[PDB]
């Protein structure tokens, strides 16, 4: 084995001793697993959303899933750069995720979206925490990447919140 | 006149005798008719869609019309390449169409969409039969082009079906 | 006079020698275009407002529509301002001035539902379209065909937005009581 | 029944009236495509894993290859999932489900050397290719030529990746004992 | 009314209670109004700049105005995401702006630019302050967006400073 | 010879008899001449501009030449479409031009620019009259194309006028 | 030597045993040779076409060469992937082709294009059988590629048939 | 006046003394004049070409004009850079050209293209000598530019020779 | 002299008094010199890398050098914006660099890369330090730019680390 | 036959008599042969490269084949423009080639590469002689095109030479 | 010898067998190109310097011009370095080496006004152009037409920059005492 899950060696290139590195890696791994379940649930909703607004949502959800995917990729790579091993198999990603994930049934779009927003909220707070963690270890690259992915995660979280708001152009009339 | 409607001459270039070619031509030209009436009816719905979801549907139906148009173009070009005469005038297209065609009035969006979905379904079933028929004649290029257009037609048809499904983000609350 | 600090005084129109447009004709266009610039920039700010705030089942489509509609208004206002300058006048500039010179009705700072918001934008669009229609004839009658042509170029875009908001507000939807 | 909260139950296939595919035929494809989706999404996660972790003399070329190969798998899985939905079934979704429904062999969480990792991806690719080959005939025999065509479109890409990993693993190199 | 100017509800999606949110929203709103007057004064100068260097300045000022516009947009959207109401009408934006705004006369380019730079300076210091505010509330997305717009605002502020410096290629000779 | 300079034949395709067409042709061909001499003189100024602002003016005059060239192209094509013979040789272009044309020496930038501005102004006034003349003949396409070229010519002319205005960032200080 | 011409080892990666693989290979290589001489012949005709319609044909022939080149590449790369040795040197490619190839003199453009046409037809018929062969061996990726290359070949052969058709805008008049 | 036609001051920047510079200038200007009348003649032919092959020739002639235009620009800009005055007005350009220019009547397309061809050949031979001249003066940048312009001129002259070649897809049959 | 090396005047535009500014400028200048030696050593290795993996490394090293170049540019510009003078001549950049730089011999790729990674490590730690410096002076733009360049510098540092890891696809077998 | 292989007619358009043209033609056609066999052999190596570095080499050899192909195209077009007949069939290309051509077996990568490098070297030396020969005939366009292709051929040849050099990131450690 | 650690020694030229250029001819080009690389890289650093620092009425146009002019020099130096390597020599690399091997005059670390700065760049450009002119003949006389052609490709760009700086410095301007 080149590396053992859970081993964190830091990096001589990046002058981050294993001690500091393992504190970021533990936090980014936790992020990774959550963000990857988020991606797979966004994919799910993307695939399955139906009804009057489905095309727009479909497009939104596919974009959102692309954005979680990229954030996952940046996390896992950071992990590795810090001498860690990013969670990889689907089983591992779900087991190490703390966020709640829907069972295999398909739910209606409102429920589906409120479940996604719950996920985002938990990721967003965790992420805020890890960025202060990274800055306090002086890992400013990690903190900068966490904030760069945060602002995209909150923009999708906020979109979803707007989808779920109590307004519409529909009227009883048109019904 | 350089060629007479209905005639099929095959093609020496393509090493397709008129007797095989007539078989695919008669099938392709009937596809052409139905696709071009589909194209016109999508155009109609694109122009006329109104209401809470209209911009999205407007784009979608635009794109589906462009897809229909390109399919029709490929079918007509293929008919010509096999030495046949592709149906051309709008009056002939509609007259050769087997699918149902709305009258000039403008129906509401769910009615229009369900009318389009029924046209898609007839086109999809005929296309499936035509691809078999082309493979059986060893006209693999034809069969191929039919599959390549089929998967586009099926994706549009499936999107319409999603639009019509019984889900929505709208709640009585928001109404 | 040689000694104002101001390069130009608000309200002065000086025509252009480059453009062979004397001050007399210029003033007639610049009066029209300034008044439009003011309305189109309040339109732009209200569309932004509605882009920012729209929520609910159709929000993302509206959010993008309304941002594109603000962009178009922005571009229209930029043309009209540049035209007023090219004609030797002073385009309305500060936000206060722009709203004060606008004749359209502007929402107060509360956020309303999307149908109310769209209806209010619709109303501004219409005012601007009737006015732009007038100003184009005005400009053609002055022989200022550049300005006329520009007014029509921007009119076609404003009417396209206005008409989209009209469709958004129409009584139809895919939604059924069933799926409710 | 009118009263499940679930819009759809995992494992139900309902065909599509749009697509003129009754539930009987649909179920046969959706069974095949679901099983593929599961394998292709575990493939995708393992390629990502190997993209993340590859190191050594050839790492940057492999890192880019393996990221492009994950992207392709991702796109393949997205097609297959969308197809399963279009056919009125429920594509496997959660990571746990996807791995549980995968028949391919997946590496444990340790990181292995690049030859071991590539070999393991190679093995998944092959399984997926033999299966996809079957499913394409399956689909053509059902007259579901759209699905068949899509399976072939994605098969050509998967085979191209599989074959590249084969070349990466071949016994040749520019490296000489000399330069060692 | 869906929302009242001045109301700040936080966001459940973004796990930001109204208490913390109202401290960012108050600061971003203040920013918004200033940045929107800045945009309208940049537009003004863009439109009106004349003389030997006017084309370059025109281009620079239009770019600068585009950049303030985008920053405004990111601010107002953040505000909304935080459950606030971003200042919207032109009247409101100018009244809530703290920066000084030129009267409707047109001034020469040097004066015009020195007035713009004053604006930028006030926005830049405010923005620095709000970013420490956001980080201290642990709103790291807001802080990250503030810094992302800061660095573009200081780059334009600095350009303007260079335009106004005491150098030129011109010589008495050439005059 | 396929056609003789001066002749105008109208066009059957365009349903424009030679008697209406001659009227627009004589106007368009006089525009063509003046625009092509404008184009050459902009080229000249583009090649020769020197001094503190030269790169900017160099680009500008380049672009304005390209605009002039495209206008000339549209005018000449239109003349041809109306069955006329567009003036072609450089000697004929200049000879048919009514505008003033610098001699071969190179003047300073303000002189050159003011010479161009005077050419623009003559072209703008003639274009305005030609558009009226075309609308009055019911040649709306012509009138349209003239308006579309006019607004470009007017914007270049206005830019030159801005260049010549009595403002600058330069101060005696910096000198 | 790493591999010997004519040997075909299949592929473990693609789960194609040597037996099935030798079948597709022997067909794909014989295509490869024909398609590469086609490529060189189109290049020839591309280089040499002269006369009234030369620039158009020059562009079409260059494109048709490029299409043949890419078909050749896909063929050869498939052969390799199946564990075979694609024919490589020019003399091997012409020796293994079954199509007729013009001698090194240059023929007028009708004769040249008629000869290409003969070449396309032969390739097209071969490709059709090979697609059937690959499908029958269950080598779907190979069949799918041959169909993809086929529709481009057929499009080309068909364009050449149109070039050669007995119509023209020319009239005696214009002679 | 800033510079006087015919004067050539060299360049200190380019370390080209007036003597060497006057040599390249006198050659480049005489190219400039010829290439600009070439440009206007191609424009003419572009505008006027009619008949069976007109759209293709129209596109080729427009491109060939654009190529000549850019060659002219590079020539004139080099002259300027060498401290000379590039010929500018249309009447100067035709007066200083040594090529033959068609009168203002419109000739059929063979005659028109034969005349262009005469013009290209003369320019091509001149350019060849000038490249030799520049190299001999050690003015490598000038020679390198002339070669770069030359290969594009030659490509054009050669296309015209192909247009005029005695072949065609037309047959009596089709007449 | 407009400015003296080492003088730092702050900026009125950016409301950064010279006192605070000189603390960032001193730190960014140190960064600049190091990052510019890094760029010149990356260029070196880019140019000279040979052997089995050279093309990929070449591409990687040229990209890395482009990224250091951009970071240098952002540093030097910040310096200037803060009223400082960025180190400019090559001599000055090397003298003020603290990182070790290879002599003019060419070393093998492994050695070359391990020398580069040493450089990156020193720059990365310095950069982390300066970002906390900038944040503590409330220069949040500087801190934001430092982090934006940090994350690219650590990504290259980490790549290099991966190149140097003890894995390969090579086997004794293949040797 | 429109032209007979070997004949060279020069060109009137290009003012190149057959006696000068034959000299460049005989040289260009021998280049063409060797370049097209180079192209085929690069194709071969592209298809067949395997092992630790294969993807990179695969791309490289692909690109170098495309470069070879474009060089061959330019050489053949030039031969045609000078009134010669470019060698066309694959059998003639190889037969006219003076370079060595692998037999059909597939060699290992270092052997293949060194075989290509030897073909490059013969082509580079001949090209150098041909450029001299073209300049001496005053065929500057030819000489130019040869230099423009030479520097591409030399860069590919130099890249192959880099691939073959005795360095690597691989260590016995990693083995 | 088998045992230097250095792969190549600075100053050694070994020709290339790939390029069929023996060491004797190569050395003559590599001497010329190295000397140019050094000057062009000091040019690049001084243009950067002036891009960074230019201020005043025309600064943004100059800032962009001078950044594009540095980019071109950078690209020129990269060609020349790669060429020196391709010819089996060792391109000057460290900043110290590059300036030490440069024959051009380089500004001290103070910032001068834009006319002084431009004049100083102009002076470097000229040196480089006269030298490049020589080296191109040198290379053609050696029959190294690739190098000659590359020298001319980069010469045309350097002369275009040099000539632009010449225009920037010319005695003309739109500015009048009036507007002063
Ligand atoms: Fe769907
Ligand atoms: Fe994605
Ligand atoms: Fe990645
Ligand atoms: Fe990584
Ligand atoms: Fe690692
Ligand atoms: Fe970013
Ligand atoms: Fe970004
Ligand atoms: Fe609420
Ligand atoms: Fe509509
Ligand atoms: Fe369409
Ligand atoms: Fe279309
Ligand atoms: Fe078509
Ligand atoms: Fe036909
Ligand atoms: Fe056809
Ligand atoms: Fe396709
Ligand atoms: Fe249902
Ligand atoms: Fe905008
Ligand atoms: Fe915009
Ligand atoms: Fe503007
Ligand atoms: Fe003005
Ligand atoms: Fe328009
Ligand atoms: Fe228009
Ligand atoms: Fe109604
Ligand atoms: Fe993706
Ligand atoms: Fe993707
Ligand atoms: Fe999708
Ligand atoms: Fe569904
Ligand atoms: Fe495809
Ligand atoms: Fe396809
Ligand atoms: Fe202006
Ligand atoms: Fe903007
Ligand atoms: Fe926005
Ligand atoms: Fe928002
Ligand atoms: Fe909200
Ligand atoms: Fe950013
Ligand atoms: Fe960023
Ligand atoms: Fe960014
Ligand atoms: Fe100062
Ligand atoms: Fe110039
Ligand atoms: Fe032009
Ligand atoms: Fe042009
Ligand atoms: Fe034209
Ligand atoms: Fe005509
Ligand atoms: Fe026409
Ligand atoms: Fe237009
Ligand atoms: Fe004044
Ligand atoms: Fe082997
Ligand atoms: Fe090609
Ligand atoms: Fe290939
Ligand atoms: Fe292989
Ligand atoms: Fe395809
Ligand atoms: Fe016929
Ligand atoms: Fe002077
Ligand atoms: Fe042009
Ligand atoms: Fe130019
Ligand atoms: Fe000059
Ligand atoms: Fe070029
Ligand atoms: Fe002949
Ligand atoms: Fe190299
Ligand atoms: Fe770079
Ligand atoms: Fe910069
Ligand atoms: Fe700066
Ligand atoms: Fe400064
Ligand atoms: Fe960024
Ligand atoms: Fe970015
Ligand atoms: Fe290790
Ligand atoms: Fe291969
Ligand atoms: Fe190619
Ligand atoms: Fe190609
Ligand atoms: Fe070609
Ligand atoms: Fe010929
Ligand atoms: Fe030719
Ligand atoms: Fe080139
Ligand atoms: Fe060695
Ligand atoms: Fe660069
Ligand atoms: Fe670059
Ligand atoms: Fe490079
Ligand atoms: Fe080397
Ligand atoms: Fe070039
Ligand atoms: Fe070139
Ligand atoms: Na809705
Ligand atoms: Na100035
Ligand atoms: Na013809
Ligand atoms: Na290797």
């Amino acid at each position: 084995a080149r590396a053992t899950a859970g081993e964190v060696e830091g990096s001589d290139a990046l002058r981050m001793d294993a001690d500091r590195a393992e504190q970021c890696v533990d936090a980014l791994n936790a992020d990774l697993a959550n963000v990857y379940v988020l991606y797979h649930q966004l994919k799910k909703h993307h695939w399955n959303v139906e009804g009057a607004e489905f095309r727009d949502l479909h497009l939104f959800l596919g974009e959102a899933a692309e954005t979680a995917e990229e954030v996952a990729d940046e996390l896992a790579e950071r992990v590795q750069a810090l001498g860690g091993v990013p969670h990889a198999s689907p089983e591992t990603l779900q087991a190490e995720a703390s966020v709640d994930v829907e069972d295999e049934d398909v739910y209606d779009i409102r429920t589906s979206l409120a479940n996604d927003m719950a996920i985002y909220g938990d990721i967003i707070e965790a992420t805020r925490e890890h960025t202060e963690l990274a800055e306090n270890l002086g890992d400013h690259a990690t903190a900068h990447m966490l904030r760069e992915g945060l602002i995209e995660l909150e923009d999708d979280a906020h979109h979803i919140e707007h989808y779920l708001e109590d307004d519409t152009l529909v009227t009883q009339g048109a019904l």
